[PDB]
C-alpha cells in the first residue's frame, strides 16, 4: 500500500525489483527514475475515480477505470500512464521539466505534473487498438470520447 | 404464479421467467455491491396498501410501469420500488454517499434493501436522472414528471400513471 | 458460393443476397478464443427440418428476423437455437458458459460453429434469457415467443416470430 | 415560477425542476471546465429583444427548441444560447482552442462557452446533428447555414412561422 | 467548395454548407490516412456519363442517396463514389491491405481507386435496412439485386 498522483495503490498480485535507470525525454532531457521490474496488479482508489491496473516492466497491460465524471477518468488514465513508466510516455514530453512545489520535484512527479497540465501529446501518441467489447467495457479515444470499436491501447472504461 | 414481498409490495409474476447471476456493480459513490442480477423478460403485478402496478422488466431494465394509487405519495413509493427492483445502472449510479444500513437485530441489510432504504429516504437524484421521454395521448393514462406532476406530453422513461 | 447446405439438422437454401467470409477470432463468455469464418453481407434463407421450417434474414453477425413454423414448441425451439448460432451474433457467443471441448464419434474436436451448436442444444437458457426482448405489433397469422417458449401477442425475443400457418 | 437572465435572454421555467451536481468536463481541446450540471427535465420560455423561444431540456440534453425571431441573426443568437445552456457534451467538444475570456474579470465556465460560440458557431452548428422532419404547418426546419428547410433540420431545432 | 469533379462525377451542391478539419483516420488494416474531414449537412446532385444521383450527407455520414443509371455497373459506380465521398468510418474500416496507388494519389483518391477495384467488402459491411414501399424507387442489395423489402442503408435506386 502506498500513494501516487492522488491515488491509493494496493498491490493485489505479483511483484517487482526497483532498478535505477537514466531515461531520455522527448526534448532530450536526462532523468534518473526508479524502474520497477515484474508483472503487477494494482487497485487504484481516488476521490472521484477507481481503477484496476495490470502492469509489467515499463508496460501498461490493462487499465479499467470508473469515475464520477469525464475529468476524473482522464486523471486516472494520466496517472496510470506515468506509473507504467513507458517509453512512449517519456518520449511524449515537450519542452524542459522545471516544476517546483521553491524546491525541485522528483522525476516521476515531474512527468506527472507535465502531463496533468497538457495531456494532448500523451493521448495522441499512445496508440489506438480494436476492442472486443467484453461485458461492461467501453473504449475511450485520445479526445476523451467513448467508442464501442476503438480505444487507447490497454485502456478501458467500466460501465459496471 | 410465484409471489414475494419487496419494499412493502407483493409481486406476483404473470409472464416470463429469469435466471440469476452474481455481478459486481459500482454505485454513484464508487462503492462495490455484490448483487444477484436477474436475466430475462418478466411481467409482474405489484400490490401494496395504497397503490398497485403492472411492471415489465428485462435484464437490468425497466421496460414499462403503470401505477394505480390512492394519492401521489403512494404512486411515488411504487415507482421507487420498481426502479430499484429493475436493477438498472442509472439507479445504481444515482446513489450518493456510502451505503451502511442495518436492521433492528444489527444485521447489515442486503445490497437490494441497501438501495431500497437509500431511495426510500430520498428519491430526487433517482427521479431527476432517470430519463424523460415523449409520450402518446392514450385515454385512461397520464405521464408523470420527476416532481410527480402529471403530464400528457412528457413522462419519466417507461413510467405511466393510471386514471382508472 | 455457400448457397445451399445442411446445418443443425436443417437444410438451408439461400433465396436472397450474398456474402463474403473473413476468418475472425471471437471471445466466448468464458474467455475462450474461437477462430470462426465470419460471413459478411445480407442474406435470406429458408430452413427445412423434419419438424419445423423457417425463413431467416441475416446480416453481418446479426439475425435480422426469423419466422418459424413447427409441429410443436420443442421443434420450434430447435430452429430458433440453430438460427441464433448461425447468425454468429456476439450476444450468442457471450452466452457460452464454460469451455467448449466437444468431440465426434471418432474423437476429434468439432469445428467452432458445431462447438457452439452442441452447447446451446444441450441448454439454451442463457442464450434465450440474454438475447433481448422487444414490443411487437399485432400481425394476423403470427405471434411472438418468450424465452420460456410461451406465445405472446405483446412481446417477443428480438426479431423472432412464430407462424400460426 | 422561476426566472433568470442568460445570454441576453430572460428564461422563465414553465415545467419541470432540476438538481445540480458539480462536475468537471473536458473541451474539444482537453481543457478542463468545472461546471454545475443541471439534472432533470425542464421547460422554459426564452424572451430576448429580437427573438423568443420555447425550450425543452433534460440532463445535458436539448430535447426540443422552437424559435420565433425578427431575422436570421436573431434566430441564430437564440439557438446558440439554448445549445450552450443545454450543457450538451457535443457542444463542449465543439470548442476549438483554449478559453480565457476576461473589467478584466475572468468569466465563469458557462459564459466562457457562450462567448466562444457567439464568436463562431460554425463548428457547433456543423457538428450538432441533422434529422429528417415531419411537415407541421406553422413551423419549419433550419439548416446550420440558417437556411429554412421543410425536409431537414438541426436535431431538435424548429423555427416558428407564427 | 460547391462545384467539383470527383470519381468521374460532377457534384453540384444544392443545399447546406460545410467546414473542413484535417484529421487522422485508421484503416481496417491500421494504416494512418490524413484526410480533410468535411463537417456539416450538404446536399448534392452528382452527374456522370452513365448515371446521376442526389446525395444527402453530413459529418462523415451518408444520410441518403438516390441513383438513376443506365445499367447495374453504372449504378454501382455511383454508389461507390458517394460512399467514399461521405468519409464514413465503415468505409475506411472496409479497406483491406495497404494503400500505395500512384498516377502518389491523395488519401481520398487512394480510397476511391481501392473501392473501384473491389467494392465487395464495402458493400457487404455497409449495413442493411428494411424499407417502405415508395412508388418510383427500389432498394438495392450488395450484389446489386433490386429489392422492394431491403436495401443497403440509405441507398435507393430510381425507377424514373
Ligand atoms: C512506478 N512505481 C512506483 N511505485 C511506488 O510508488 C510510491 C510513490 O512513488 P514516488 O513518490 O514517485 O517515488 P519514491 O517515493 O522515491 O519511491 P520509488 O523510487 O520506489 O518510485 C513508492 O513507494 C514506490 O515504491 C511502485 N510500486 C510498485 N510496486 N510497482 C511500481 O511500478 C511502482
Ligand atoms: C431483482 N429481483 C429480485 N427478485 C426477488 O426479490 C426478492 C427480494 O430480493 P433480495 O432481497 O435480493 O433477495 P434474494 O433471495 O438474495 O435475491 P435473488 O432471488 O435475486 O437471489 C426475492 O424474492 C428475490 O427472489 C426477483 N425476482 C424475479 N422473478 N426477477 C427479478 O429480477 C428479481
Ligand atoms: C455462418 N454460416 C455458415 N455457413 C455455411 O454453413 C455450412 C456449415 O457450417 P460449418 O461446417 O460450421 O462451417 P465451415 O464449413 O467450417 O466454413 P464456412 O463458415 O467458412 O463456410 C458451410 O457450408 C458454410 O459455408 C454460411 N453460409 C452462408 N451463406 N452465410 C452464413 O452466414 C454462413
Ligand atoms: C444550465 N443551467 C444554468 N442555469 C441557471 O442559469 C443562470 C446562469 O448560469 P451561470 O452563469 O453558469 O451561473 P451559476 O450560478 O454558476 O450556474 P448554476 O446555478 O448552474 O451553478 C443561473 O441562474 C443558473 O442557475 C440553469 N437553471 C435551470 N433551472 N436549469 C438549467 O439547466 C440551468
Ligand atoms: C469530401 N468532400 C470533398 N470535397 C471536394 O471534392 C473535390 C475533390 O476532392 P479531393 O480530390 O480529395 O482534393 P482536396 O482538395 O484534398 O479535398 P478537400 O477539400 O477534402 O481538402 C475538392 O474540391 C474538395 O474540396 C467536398 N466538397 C464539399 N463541399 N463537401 C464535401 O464533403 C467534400
Amino acid at each position: 500500500s502506498f500513494s501516487f498522483g492522488g491515488f491509493t495503490f494496493k498491490r493485489t498480485s505479483g511483484s517487482s525489483i526497483k532498478r535505477e535507470e537514466e531515461v531520455l525525454t522527448g526534448n532530450l532531457q536526462t532523468l534518473k527514475i526508479r524502474v520497477h521490474e515484474g508483472y503487477e496488479e494494482f487497485t487504484m482508489v481516488g476521490k472521484r475515480a477507481t481503477a484496476i491496473l495490470r502492469k509489467a516492466t515499463r508496460r501498461l497491460v490493462q487499465l479499467i477505470v470508473s469515475g464520477k465524471d469525464e475529468q476524473s477518468i482522464a486523471e486516472a488514465i494520466i496517472v496510470a500512464m506515468v506509473f507504467s513508466q513507458e517509453d512512449c510516455m517519456i518520449k511524449a514530453v515537450r519542452g524542459d521539466l522545471n516544476f517546483v512545489n521553491n524546491q525541485r520535484l522528483n522525476p516521476m512527479h515531474q512527468l506527472l505534473r507535465h502531463f496533468q497540465k497538457d495531456a494532448k501529446v500523451l493521448f495522441q501518441n499512445w496508440g489506438i487498438e480494436h476492442i472486443d467489447n467484453v461485458m461492461g467495457m467501453v473504449g475511450v479515444l485520445p479526445d476523451m470520447t467513448p467508442s464501442t470499436e476503438m480505444s487507447m491501447r490497454g485502456i478501458r472504461v467500466s460501465k459496471m
